[PDB]
């Protein structure tokens, strides 16, 4: 029950501290939101973009014929989406190219032209042209009448008449004419005709046809003219205008558009893309090499290469492969054609050229016809525009038309010779062809290479089942060993690059043609069909942009927002441990378990909220939109738990807070590395072995959160119904079980750290045997009284400390008896506290035991402890509580109800002089008053044994009565124990005293029989203000001893015959020395008697001397520093190297490279699917055969043959067709309503804006009813889809059956790869065979070509040419892409089916079959595409973590500077003269050096791992630089922060945390905005950001580092194919720019350092005039206005009451704090103006000890001289005067950390010293320093004052403010009471012979003897008396009866009851 109320103690306590910061706890929780609001923002700059549908165009292959193979090849090079069903997938139809203008204008031609009543008589005219040829234009050769010549001859014969001319010559050129001429009118009249048509004079077969070739013309002239002007051929002519330009288009630009519009047709703006070489010809390797080297057209060629001029390589050589590969050539043969029917133009144009120039039928026809007629016959419908404009005969300017077709013509021929066509090579071993394969690849010249595994190089006949295999390289194939990608998409997978290179690679290609020519080898009566594929088309989505970067981010930015907390408490965990804050709770007796309970509980409820609002913010933010807020605070709560033990555990490692901020952001971080494996093994790992791992709390973290992020990219959530269940196919491990085994890694970490903390308690407290689970649960002593009892006991102890050898304690028998105060005495070493250390556990001893109530501590502290009270020697407080929170809190931790303690802290609060204050923090506290509460807390509550040491070092002599009352009054009974110095109290209050010496008793008991066993005697006091004359003078009553000490202004007599003394005193009254006192013997002396130059300083150096002397002083005080601290180095310097080193160690680790397997190519590699058929255009015979052998006989494919086909796959049997049944609604909606063939279905909504949905949702109106079904015996269901509508089906079927496949397996699945449609026709040109050639050698014969002997071949093969253009009967395949291995699987399987349709019918096709192999070529590589994605993504992460480890490197320097800034040891060294710019310069270069060493480990490794692009010729000097000059730069940029933090280690974390953000939110944002070229207004925010970020380091070398990474890869990918361009990373735009703004950086930040710097930086010396300063948070003044003077020889005093101004005062006059209106000079240099002036006219000792405490007592004079002048061959004897004068010789060199506390004021007052400055002050120079110490000061300080220079004291003790001082000035609250010199004082304050008895019957002793009296104290067995001036004291001292004494007045006395009155 006790243990609750503990924990809500501890919990009051630390929220009332929280309350006070309110920046340290507002910061804590908004730490983590900060990382994320990147992604916020750029989640809005990117809205989700929705997709249209696509419809693709179908693809020929080889087998479809030339035409449209070559047409598809050009025209679906980009592969577009029309978003409206293409023509190709309609149930009749495969053509998909109209709208073509080459179509159209055919069109037109059909319609128009030809099958019309304009075409029944051209032939006509063509028949009686070539009988007129035949008849009478050739008349030579053959026999006629006379009238016949070749030209022109008459018939005039048979004449009986004698032989007007010129008139019937005119006249010829007329029937009834010649008949009245007159005879010739009976014989050459006969049958004579006139000019008119002679057609008919001619001796024909046919009467006459002329008077109509004339007459039919009129006819068809209304339709050419008609035509011309048709629309398609105003787009023809508009479109072929830029072509015979001048000749030549733009080549890549308007080329294509002119063609495309002419061929292709496609719509809606043309889709929307979702060396010289031998045996070759000077022109054909100009060209390539034109087209190799010019860098625009390198990327097609390098593609288009190998299949125009590559080979393929076929491996037996035996008949069946050669009878095989000669049926499968027949693309080539046809290719090949064409080249011998355009090299028969080289023939044919000079015979054509020639009959249009000379002719017997042109030239002597046309050209010699006569224009009368044909005027007139032309007019009825020009000569002038026809036998001119296409008939001349000399050159006038007819070659229009003829030297174009040249020039077009014999280019092409020079072009097509290019082409390589004859490609098949022979071996006989894989082995060889895959050599000559490594030989061909690197010119490009590999196609495929073929293999035929089962045949033999004798086989001759072909089994009925060949299988084959297709080999080619990895980088034109899909990889064979997967088969489809790991993670669902949602996409159709449709980019004509990267996801069809079994297309563009030419293996689909060669497949068909090898599948033609098996098939063509064993038929022998094949079907022409060919072969189409098509793509099945999909539904709208939804696109992200997004998941590309979140996925690649989310687990680092989630992982990485909790380190700041991790360092935060890991820190805080120690600062308590080390501050010996966890100890005093201890003390109070809180257990152990509240401790860890108190913080799990405060941790727990501040990452808590922080979570909370984490969730929050992702999901309102929109980072996350489908998953459930519930599971992710779950998951992030179960983290925060794994991550607080996980502190816990590292807590327990650290017992130095500095070195723990330093590694547990580094090992927090370095937990999470393993996940670099992810990267290479990441298909290769277990559930097992991911269990294994995720023991480990951060990976499991990135376990889970990949699920969080991955089903959420699958368009689902993380809903309680899939937790258990993974996404990705077949692995275990599932998000339940990372927040399951987060869990077991709480407990085992928190089991873990309670364990290891008993057993190693590092450096306080004592530790268990690593097996504690056993369970345990004269004479100078005086006489030992048997009476009251013991309470503590000693017996035996010994402490070691390792380093100095000597035991600090050695032996010890003690016991302190239990109701009685002991007092505890000794010198300074002597083991005081090391043994007060030791009973109470702080520290464990080397030997011995003690005993507090009989029970040793070495078993049973937790019992001891429970009755115990303590106070150290320095204080220890929560510096921000206040002091009645300390006293309410430590009083009701012991148990007491809330009133009491309010009542005790009441009482205590005055009881200890501590009211009025009540409301301070501890920390506005002076330094006698935290000394005084650390007493008062000592007594609250109830101990049994108090141990108090030092309570009284630093309280002034009238506050210490109140301290006595307090021990006085509880006494009652308690053991309590006191250590102490001064002994006036020693005595006065000690029941016993102990005294040690090198720490083992020397003697003990009552101060009674100390005093007797030593000695007694008077001593006789003469206080001066010469010793001859006192020595004569006490020679008259001379007893003992004289002179026992002497020391400034004071003065000691020892003398042991009343008349003899009494008249001595009597005679001295009435005769240079001021008062007296007489006394028996005080305790100082006993004590006293147990236990037992440079001057001037010549010539100090200055100038350039005294500069190199400070940088050499400061260089080597700063090696002495690390060099014995060398685990700090270590941890802050060589251990982010190591961090680097681990991460890219496990970069190397990598799987074994194996070779890709074989895959059959079969469509059963996926597994239950669904595919359909449609049987269209039936009737058709043939086609019923073949749609029966691919259902029904063997199926599809080859999984049922007649004996076997892979025993893996096995058959069974079929159910009947089954039209499944749908719901009535159904059956309603479909009849009812009156749907339309363009809209057969309800659409399908979409993803509205404000309803995300991955797919569409379709509602129950899908593509139709369900058609009919079937089971076939390959374990697949058969959908007939005969008559419907299929675009309309899958497209709105998609969806609902995606749906339908994560019921199950949770796992999304695609259950749809392909289907065949039999049927699809194209109109083949009606043109048939030997008519074309008919045709052509007829028209050849009429114009005399005659051919030649090329033509002869030409036209040898056009019947067999015209047939292999087109096929006009042929089937259509549709795939899914997302399979990768879909496409060749099913166009196999039409291949398949069509040889079995087409063999005889008595060969059962049921045995017969082909199947298909991939096996890539063995060249051990991989594909491009992974490797490139594997390096970039292993080396971003490198520079991540190189950006990370020199993150926590710079703010390592930072730890020194805020140590020294506190503590005042730089100001210290200020004070002797470093001239700040010296400091900071020197510092400055310690660092670069400290860092350059980092710097150069990180080198180091990236050389030893030869990482390229870092560690190559050309980018070696670029790191370097980037490295040594980041340093350069972003050091000088800590060192403002060292001006505000005053712990080192929360601004050492606190620096690192915002180096990290910088560093990761500046690199990062402008790769992701680049990244996005899409976006306009992003490259705005790119542009500016990328030069605003260059002010930070950290952008400087966070750009670089990724920068040198991203510019390797693209020439390691050159390295592939082409070149290798080299770097130089040294151009003003890679990282040039970065290394100029560095320098221009690390120096304008070192000026604001400096800067910063100075915002905070008569015959007397120092007279002071009116100055005052009010503390900002008060309202009266800590030092009001006061003014003095010190002259040069005097000693000044400045005592006051405990809380007065009297460091205040110090502190102005040093430099320290700020005065307030005031001025004070010091050697005529005012302190508000010049003050580097005064600093070196003074020395300094501060009330607390400046020191480093990890040098040596003798290097801190060695320092401190070198920062003065003292010339390096002098600084020897100083040292060692300093080093003698005070005391410090046996312990001179070891760690001033080491020292005891009192030696500490001794190295402080020796350091005040160096130098020999004109003013010295000093603060509290002795407060525990022992007799013995104090008077080596005081002698120093006569020596010195009689040199001439001024001391200012300020002491406590005024045993000494009497000794040596000359004027004092007590100061209350504000300025001065009372100056003057000392007996200025004691004469007008206090008559004097202050009587002390030690023994009612006293009281009353006074009554008459001595009236005047007034009592001063009443204690215990001692008590005071003051009693008036009679001078009878002595005279009555006869009537005694005790310890005699009386004295003239104590300056303690005086001061007492003079601040007694105020
Ligand atoms: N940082 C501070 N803020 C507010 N008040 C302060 C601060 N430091 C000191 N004081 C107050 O100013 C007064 C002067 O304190 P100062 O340190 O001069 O006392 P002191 O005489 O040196 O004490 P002691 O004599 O024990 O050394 C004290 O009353 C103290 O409470
Ligand atoms: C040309 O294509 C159009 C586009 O739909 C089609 O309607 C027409 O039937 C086609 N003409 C043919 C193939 O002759
Ligand atoms: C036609 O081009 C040829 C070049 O092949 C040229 O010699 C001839 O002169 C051109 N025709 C005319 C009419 O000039
Ligand atoms: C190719 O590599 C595979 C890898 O195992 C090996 O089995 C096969 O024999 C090799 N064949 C050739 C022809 O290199
Ligand atoms: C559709 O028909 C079902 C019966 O199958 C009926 O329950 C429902 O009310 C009808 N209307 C709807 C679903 O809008
Ligand atoms: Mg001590
Ligand atoms: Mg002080």
């Amino acid at each position: 029950m006790g243990f609750v109320r503990q924990i809500q103690l501890l919990l009051w306590k630390n929220w009332t501290l929280r309350k006070r910061q309110k920046i340290r706890f507002v910061v804590e929780l908004v730490w983590p939101l900060s990382l994320f609001l990147v992604l916020i923002w750029l989640r809005n700059a990117n809205p989700l973009y929705s997709h249209h549908e696509c419809h693709f165009p179908n693809k020929a292959m080889p087998s479809a014929g030339m035409l449209p193979w070559l047409q598809g090849i050009f025209c679906n090079v980009n592969n577009p989406c029309f978003q409206s069903p293409t023509p190709g997938e309609s149930p009749g139809i495969v053509s998909n190219y109209n709208n073509s203008i080459l179509a159209r204008v055919y069109r037109d031609f059909q319609e128009l032209l030809m099958n019309a009543p304009e075409s029944q008589h051209l032939g006509r005219i063509w028949t009686e042209l070539h009988i007129l040829s035949q008849f009478m234009d050739t008349l030579r050769t053959h026999p006629e009448r006379i009238a016949g010549r070749g030209i022109r001859i008459r018939d005039i014969l048979k004449d009986e008449e004698t032989l007007l001319l010129e008139r019937f010559i005119i006249f010829s050129q007329s029937l009834s004419q010649g008949t009245l001429q007159w005879t010739l009118y009976a014989n050459v009249d006969f049958f004579k005709l006139f000019r008119v048509l002679p057609t008919l004079l001619d001796s024909r077969s046919q009467g006459i046809n002329l008077r109509s070739w004339g007459g039919i013309l009129s006819d068809m002239s209304p339709r050419i003219q008609e035509f011309i002007h048709r629309p398609s051929m105003q787009d023809l002519l508009w479109v072929t205008r830029p072509l015979m330009q001048n000749g030549g288009p733009e080549t890549f630009t308007k080329l294509m558009g002119i063609l495309s519009d002419l061929l292709c047709g496609y719509p809606e703006g043309g889709g929307s893309r979702v060396s010289y070489d031998r045996r070759t010809t000077s022109f054909c390797n100009a060209l390539i090499q034109s087209l190799e080297s010019n860098p625009l057209t390198k990327i097609a060629w390098r593609a288009a290469k190998p299949l125009l001029m590559g080979k393929i390589l076929y491996t037996p050589d035996s008949p069946a492969a050669r009878r095989i590969l000669k049926n499968a050539n027949s693309t080539f043969e046809e290719l090949e054609h064409v080249r011998k029917l355009v090299k028969a133009w080289e023939e044919v144009g000079p015979q054509i050229w020639y009959f249009f120039d000379n002719s017997t039928q042109m030239n002597m026809i046309r050209d010699t016809l006569v224009k009368d007629f044909l005027n007139r016959q032309l007019g009825e419908e020009e000569a002038i525009l026809n036998f001119l404009y296409k008939g001349p005969r000399e050159s006038q300017a007819w070659r229009d038309i003829f030297n174009i077709t040249d020039r077009t013509l014999r280019l092409v021929n020079q072009y097509l010779e290019c082409l390589v066509l004859d490609k098949f090579e022979s071996y006989n071993d894989e082995t060889q062809l895959t050599q000559r394969a490594l030989s061909l690849l690197e010119e490009n010249m590999f196609w495929a290479g073929v293999v035929f595994p089962d045949m033999y190089p004798w086989t001759s006949s072909l089994p009925p089942h060949v299988k084959y295999k297709i080999r080619m390289d990895i980088d034109v194939v899909e990889k064979t060993n997967k088969i489809k990608d790991r993670y669902w998409d949602s996409g159709p997978r449709a980019d004509p690059v990267e996801d069809f290179r079994y297309i563009w690679g030419g293996f689909a290609y060669l497949q068909d043609m090898v599948e033609q020519g098996i098939t063509r080898s064993q038929v022998q009566a094949e079907a022409p069909v060919g072969i189409y594929l098509q793509q099945m088309p999909y539904p709208c989505f939804v696109d992200d942009s997004f998941m590309i970067i979140l996925n690649r981010c989310f687990p680092i930015f989630m992982v990485l927002a909790w380190i700041y907390s991790v360092s935060m408490t890991v820190k805080s965990i120690v600062l308590e441990k080390e501050l010996r804050l966890k100890e005093t709770l201890k003390n109070q007796g809180v257990s152990n378990a509240v401790i860890w309970c108190t913080w799990f509980l405060d941790s727990f409820s501040i990452m808590s909220m922080s979570i909370f609002l984490l969730t929050i913010f992702i999901m309102h933010g929109r980072i996350l939109h489908y998953s459930d807020p519930f599971i992710l605070f779950l998951f992030l709560l179960a983290f925060s738990t794994a991550t607080i033990m996980l502190c816990f555990l590292l807590s327990t490692f650290f017992s130095k807070a500095s070195l723990a901020a330093a590694c547990s952001g580094v090992i927090y971080f370095t937990l999470y590395l393993p996940h670099i494996l992810c990267f290479a093994w990441q298909d290769r790992m277990t559930a097992e072995l991911k269990k294994a791992v995720s023991l480990l709390s951060p990976v499991a973290f990135g376990f889970g959160t990949e699920y969080l992020v991955r089903f959420e990219e699958q368009g689902l959530g993380l809903q309680w119904s899939n937790i258990g269940n993974s996404p990705t196919e077949g692995d275990e491990f599932s998000f339940l079980l990372s927040m399951q085994m987060m869990l077991l890694d709480a407990a085992v970490y928190g089991l873990l750290a309670w364990y290891l903390d008993q057993v190693f308690p590092g450096d306080y407290g004592t530790p268990l045997p690593w097996y504690f689970l056993l369970q345990e649960s004269d004479s100078f002593f005086e006489r030992e009284h048997p009476g009251w009892v013991p309470g503590v006991c000693v017996k035996n102890l010994v402490k070691i400390f390792e380093p100095c050898g000597r035991p600090a304690v050695d032996r010890l028998n003690i016991t302190f008896y239990e109701n009685q105060i002991t007092a505890f005495l000794g010198h300074n070493g002597a083991g005081k506290t090391t043994t007060l250390s030791i009973l109470t556990g702080l520290l464990p001893p080397t030997s011995g035991t003690v005993l507090v109530g009989g029970r040793d501590i070495e078993t049973s502290l937790d019992a001891v402890r429970q009755s115990l009270g303590m106070c150290p020697q320095h204080n220890i407080l929560f510096h921000h509580l206040t002091v009645a929170e300390h006293m309410l809190f430590y009083a009701q931790l012991k148990g007491k109800s809330q009133e009491e303690a309010q009542l005790e802290m009441e009482a205590m609060l005055e009881d200890t002089g501590l009211h009025h204050k009540r409301n301070e923090e501890a920390q506005d506290l002076s330094g006698g008053m935290q000394r005084k509460l650390s007493v008062a807390i000592a007594f609250v509550g109830d101990a049994k044994v108090v141990i108090l040491d030092q309570p009284t070092s630093g309280v002034d002599p009238y506050s210490r009565r109140s301290i006595w009352d307090l021990l006085l009054k509880y006494r009652s009974g308690r053991t309590i124990i006191m250590s102490t110095h001064h002994m006036d109290e020693a005595d006065l209050l000690g029941d016993r005293i102990a005294i040690i010496a090198q720490g083992r008793l020397y003697c003990s008991g009552t101060p009674l029989f100390l005093k007797n066993c030593f000695g007694t005697g008077l001593y006789l006091t003469l206080v001066r203000k010469d010793v001859n004359e006192l020595m004569d003078v006490v020679l008259h009553h001379v007893p003992e001893a004289k002179l026992v000490e002497c020391i400034g202004q004071e003065l000691i007599f020892l003398l042991p015959k009343h008349r003899a003394y009494a008249s001595l005193f009597r005679e001295l009254e009435e005769t240079g020395l001021s008062s007296f006192g007489i006394s028996d013997t005080p305790l100082e002396e006993i004590f006293l008697k147990v236990t037992e130059p440079e001057c001037p300083g010549p010539q100090l150096n200055t100038g350039t001397q005294l500069v190199l002397q400070h940088v050499q002083a400061l260089l080597v005080k700063r090696f002495q520093h690390t060099i014995r601290s060398h685990k700090d180095f270590l941890a802050q310097i060589v251990l982010p190297a190591t961090f680097v080193f681990l991460a890219l160690m496990l970069s190397i680790v990598i799987p074994p490279f194996g070779e890709y397997p074989a895959l059959t190519l079969h469509p059963w590699i996926y597994g239950q699917q669904y595919t359909f058929f449609s049987m269209d255009e039936p009737g058709s015979e043939q086609f019923t055969v073949l749609a029966d052998v691919l259902l029904n006989k063997p199926g599809f494919g080859n999984r049922c043959l007649k004996e076997g086909w892979l025993p893996e796959y096995p058959c069974g049997n079929s159910t009947p067709w089954k039209t499944p049944s749908v719901s009535p609604n159904i059956t309603q909606l479909f009849q009812k309503q009156k749907w339309t063939q363009v809209n057969p279905s309800p659409s399908c909504r979409c993803s509205t804006r404000e309803k995300l949905t991955m797919l569409p949702e379709c509602p129950e109106g899908a593509g139709g009813l369900p058609p009919p079904q079937r089971t076939q015996r390959s374990t697949e269901i058969l959908q007939d889809l005969t008559d419907r509508n299929i675009s309309d089906f899958l497209v709105k079927t998609y969806p609902a059956l995606i749906r339908s496949s994560l019921k199950s397996k949770f796992w999304v699945n695609e259950q749809r790869y392909g289907g065949i449609s039999i049927g699809g026709k194209l109109p083949v040109v009606p043109i048939t065979g030997e008519a074309l050639v008919g045709f052509l050698s007829d028209l050849g014969r009429i114009m005399n070509v005659s051919g030649g002997p090329i033509t002869r071949e030409a036209s040898k093969e056009i019947p067999d040419f015209l047939k292999h253009l087109e096929t006009e009967d042929n089937i259509k395949v549709w795939f899914n892409n997302k399979g990768w291995h879909a496409l060749v699987s099913f166009l196999n399987v039409a291949h398949n089916a069509i040889l079995r349709a087409s063999l005889p019918k008595d060969r059962s096709p049921e045995e017969y079959g082909i199947t298909v192999i991939s096996q890539p070529l063995n060249l051990t590589k991989e594909q491009l595409s992974e490797i490139t994605v594997l390096t970039t993504s292993v080396d971003a992460v490198v520079a991540i973590c190189v950006i990370f480890s020199m993150s926590f490197v710079p703010a390592s320097f930072v730890l020194y500077l805020i140590q020294e800034r506190v503590n005042k040891s730089k100001h210290l060294q200020f004070i002797s003269g470093v001239s700040p710019t010296t400091y900071w310069v020197t510092n400055f270069l310690w660092d670069i050096m400290n860092y350059s060493v980092s710097a150069g480990l990180v080198v180091g490794i990236f050389i030893g791992f030869q990482k390229k692009a870092y560690t190559s010729p050309e980018n070696l000097p670029a790191l370097v630089a980037l490295l040594l000059l980041y340093g350069w730069a972003v050091i000088p940029m800590m060192y403002p922060a060292s001006f505000l933090f005053d712990v080192p280690s929360t601004a050492y974390v606190a620096l690192s945390c915002a180096n990290l953000f910088i560093g990761i939110n500046s690199s990062a944002i402008t790769f992701i905005l680049e990244l996005f070229e899409n976006n306009r207004t992003l490259l705005r925010f790119n542009a500016v950001l990328r030069k605003l970020l260059i002010v930070f380091p950290h952008f400087c070398l966070g750009r670089g580092l990724i920068d040198l990474a991203l510019s390797q890869a693209v020439t390691d990918v050159y390295a592939r194919f082409g070149e290798e361009h080299s770097a130089n990373p040294f151009h003003w735009d890679l990282i040039g720019k970065n290394l100029f703004a560095m320098v221009v950086e690390g120096v304008v930040y070192f000026l604001l350092t400096l800067l910063v710097q100075r915002h905070f930086f008569k015959t007397d010396i120092l007279r002071l005039h009116e100055l005052t300063k009010i503390y900002p948070g008060t309202s009266s003044p800590a030092v009001d206005r006061l003014c003095v003077g010190v002259r040069p020889g005097e000693c000044f005093g400045l005592l006051g009451v405990n809380g007065a101004g009297k460091t205040t005062t110090f502190k102005m006059l040093t430099g320290d704090t700020t005065v307030t209106s005031g001025d004070a000079t010091v050697a005529g240099k005012s302190i508000l103006t010049n003050i580097s002036e005064v600093h070196q006219n003074m020395g300094y000792c501060p009330q607390f000890d400046a020191i480093d405490e990890l040098l040596t007592g003798r290097e801190h004079l060695y320092l401190y001289a070198r920062l003065r002048g003292v010339p390096a061959e002098e600084i020897e004897k100083v040292a060692n005067w300093s080093i003698k004068s005070l005391g410090l010789t046996v312990y001179a060199d070891c760690l001033a950390g080491t020292y005891s506390g009192g030696n500490k004021r001794k190295l402080s007052t020796a350091i005040a010293l160096i130098g020999c400055p004109p003013l010295v002050l000093l603060d509290q120079p002795t407060t525990g320093m022992d007799p013995q110490a104090r008077r080596m000061l005081w002698n120093v300080i006569v020596s010195i004052i009689r040199e001439g220079r001024a001391v200012v004291l300020t002491s406590h003790s005024m045993e000494e403010c009497e000794a040596l001082c000359t004027r004092l000035a007590i100061m209350v609250k504000g300025a001065f009471r009372c100056m003057g010199t000392i007996q200025h004082l004691k004469s007008k304050f206090g008559d004097g012979y202050i009587v002390t008895m030690k023994i009612n019957p006293v009281e009353q002793f006074f009554q008459g003897n001595f009236p005047g009296s007034v009592q001063r104290e009443r204690h215990y067995n001692m008590l005071q008396f003051q009693v008036s001036s009679s001078s009878l004291a002595r005279i009555f001292q006869l009537l005694l009866s005790e310890e005699y004494s009386v004295t003239q007045t104590t300056l303690d006395q005086v001061f007492v009851n003079f601040a007694k009155q105020q």
